[PDB]
Formats: structure tokens, C-alpha cells, sequence
């Protein structure tokens, strides 16, 4: 039993970058359930073996982390291009990890043939004919269908909490804790708008002291529907792996997500929170039923509630401990179902 995991449109060499970061922590997690992977890239590195180096039909099973298939600027995008021409050679079912909304599977010949630099490939070269089981991040299965109803051969669906490798790695460690700087934190990107409309009412003319990081900019945000005066203050982006330790400088952390995402999607940074120094407080329309934690507390119908709830964090750092006490304690349990999960992937990988 001989897996492949490559990404599907970014290159892959170390923890710099947060697609190579993310391919690699599902490296490690695969590996650490006793399975042999490899991870396949454009080149040899200290976790890839590179797509011209091997045969793509010498692994049993084939697992593609999912990406962007876009192109922009000059000179052809290696990273979608060869990944695209290693999977139409391989000749059996693909897995294909669905953990971003925005990026269900495509193929990529209909965005080249029509490209200056079209004539470098050939759709036979391109076309991804296997079948493809999508394992979907979230429960909700129709909305996965939904996202590949342009694609024929994706036949399969399968739910599987993919996200929660981040506390299953065989070295998690709690964030100790940590000076405050922060009274809010939120790291991440513009998602192109997609989150908008909870970005402004969170972080947005709330008066506190709010700290956006990640790819994020002031200046996306200007949409005549989501409205504000004072933003927040934006800093730049920082290693995956360095993600909870950065939670960890302030009070609270908040947890939204996109339209899709509710009642659906248990994403990373829940995880990356919930294992930080900083309380989670959770966008009520997000996890409404409170399934993530069974505690009023942890939840904000709005920027009024998130004010409050941040200030009596401010005012009482008993109850600020006893909150993060409880958060890690559930975080535990979920730990504890390690071999569970360990399980699950295997059975959606047909294992
Ligand atoms: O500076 C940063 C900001 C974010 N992230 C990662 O990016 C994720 C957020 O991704 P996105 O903005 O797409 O939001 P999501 O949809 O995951 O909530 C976080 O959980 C981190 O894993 C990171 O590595 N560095
Ligand atoms: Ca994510």
C-alpha cells in the first residue's frame, strides 16, 4: 500500500508557505497513522519527490490536497500544470480533500485552450478522466455536490472532519499562557468578499483593540452594503505553524466563517483557537445548535455581544480562566477519539 498526496495548484516545499504547510502537516498525520506516503511536487525537497521523477501509477491510492486552478500574469503555472498532467495519467479513483468552498475540483484545460500559452499542452495531456470521490470538510454533502455539478466524473462523496489534523499531529501542545496585547484577534485572508458582511460586524467599529492578520488588507474592504469608519489594525501574514501561538497575544479569537460554512464546516482555525491562550468566541449564526461547545459563553449574535463578552473577559480574568479551562478540556476529549478519526480517513480512502 503505497499512497501519493500532491497539491493540486501550489508548490510544496516547506512551512514558508501555507498551501506547502498544509500538504505537509497531511504528510505527517498520514504517516503517523502508519501509513507509506509520499508527496509529489515540482521538485525534490526535503518532504517531495518531483512529478517527472516517479510514476504516478506506482501508488495505490492518490490523494490531491485541493487548489485554485486560475491563472494570472505571464508565464504558465507550473504548479496547476503538472500537477493536472500527473493526475490524467494516473489510472484509478483520486481522492480529492475539499476543505475550501471556493475550490472544488476543475479541470484545467477549458481555462488554457483559450490561453496564449495554450499551445505548450494538449487536452489529452490535461484531462482528467478517473473517477474522483470528493471527501468533503463539511456534513453537508449537498452543498459539495453542488460546487462540482460542472464536473462528470466526480461520482463519490464522503464527509470526513479533514481540518482536525491540526490536533491529532503527534506533537500538539497547548498554548501556554500569554501576556495580552490584544483584546480581539482574527487571522486569515479576504476570501475574496466571501466573509465580508461578519469581517465588518466582528472587527469592525467595536470600539476595542483588534488585530487582523493574514493576507488581508484595509483597503479590500469596501463594499457600499458592509459600511464602517474604524478598522481594525491589519499586520501581515505568519507561518501556519505559528498560528496559535499569535491567537495566544490576545483576550479573545474570533470564529466566523462563510455562508456555506455554517452548521457545516468545523474549519482550522477552531482548532487553532481552541488550542490557543485566547477564549473562543463564536459567531452565534456559525455553529447555532453550539455543537462545538455546549456553553452560552463562547457565542456572539453580534458586535454588541462581542463587546460585552470581550469586556467581562477584560474585567474578570477568572472567569477568562475558567472559559479557557473549558475550551481545552473539550478540545481534549476530541483528542482523545484519535484512533476514531484515524479510522474514518482510512475508510474514506478505502482503506
Ligand atoms: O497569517 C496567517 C493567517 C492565516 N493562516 C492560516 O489560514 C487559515 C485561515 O484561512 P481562511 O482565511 O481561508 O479562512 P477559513 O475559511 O479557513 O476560516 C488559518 O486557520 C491559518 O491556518 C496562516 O497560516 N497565517
Ligand atoms: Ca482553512
Amino acid at each position: 500500500m503505497k499512497i501519493a498526496i500532491i497539491n493540486m495548484g501550489n508548490n510544496v516545499i516547506n512551512f514558508k508557505t501555507v498551501p506547502s504547510s498544509e500538504t505537509i502537516y497531511l504528510f505527517k498525520v498520514i504517516s503517523e497513522m502508519g501509513l507509506n506516503v509520499d508527496i509529489i511536487s515540482l521538485k525534490n525537497g526535503v518532504y517531495t519527490k518531483s512529478f517527472d521523477e516517479v510514476d504516478v501509477n506506482d501508488y495505490d491510492r492518490l490523494i490531491v490536497v485541493n487548489s485554485s486552478i486560475n491563472f494570472f500574469g505571464g508565464k504558465p503555472n507550473l504548479a496547476i500544470l503538472s500537477a493536472q498532467k500527473f493526475m490524467a495519467k494516473y489510472k484509478s479513483k483520486i481522492y480529492y480533500l475539499f476543505t475550501d468552498i471556493r475550490l472544488p475540483f476543475s479541470q484545467s484545460w477549458p481555462n488554457v485552450k483559450n490561453r496564449p500559452w495554450a499551445y505548450l499542452y494538449t487536452e489529452e495531456e490535461l484531462l482528467i478522466k478517473s473517477p474522483i470521490k470528493v471527501i468533503s470538510q463539511g456534513i453537508n454533502l449537498d452543498i459539495a455536490k453542488a460546487a462540482h455539478k460542472k464536473v462528470d466524473n466526480v461520482i463519490e462523496f464522503e464527509y470526513f472532519p479533514i481540518e482536525q489534523y491540526k490536533i491529532h499531529m503527534n506533537d500538539f501542545q497547548l498554548s501556554k499562557p500569554t501576556k495580552k496585547t490584544l483584546d480581539v484577534i482574527y487571522g486569515g485572508s479576504f476570501r475574496s468578499g466571501q466573509r465580508e458582511s461578519k469581517m465588518v460586524e466582528f472587527l469592525f467599529d467595536t470600539g476595542l483593540n483588534i488585530e487582523f492578520f493574514g493576507n488581508a488588507r484595509e483597503k479590500q474592504f469596501k463594499n457600499p452594503k458592509y459600511p464602517w469608519t474604524k478598522a481594525p489594525v491589519f499586520t501581515g501574514k505568519i507561518p501556519m505553524n505559528m498560528v496559535s501561538e499569535k491567537n495566544s497575544q490576545a483576550i479573545a479569537a474570533l470564529i466566523i466563517g462563510d455562508k456555506n460554512y455554517n452548521d457545516n464546516f468545523i474549519t482550522l482555525r477552531v482548532w487553532e483557537t481552541m488550542a490557543s491562550d485566547a477564549v473562543m468566541l463564536i459567531d452565534e449564526e456559525f455553529d447555532t445548535k453550539h455543537r462545538i461547545i455546549n456553553d452560552a459563553r463562547f457565542y456572539v449574535n453580534n458586535r454588541a455581544e462581542l463587546i460585552d463578552r470581550v469586556n467581562e473577559l477584560k474585567h474578570s480574568d477568572v472567569l477568562r480562566k475558567e472559559m479557557l479551562s473549558i475550551q481545552h478540556d473539550i478540545l481534549n476529549k476530541t483528542r482523545a477519539k484519535k484512533a476514531e478519526w484515524q479510522d474514518a480517513f482510512k475508510k474514506a480512502i478505502d482503506l
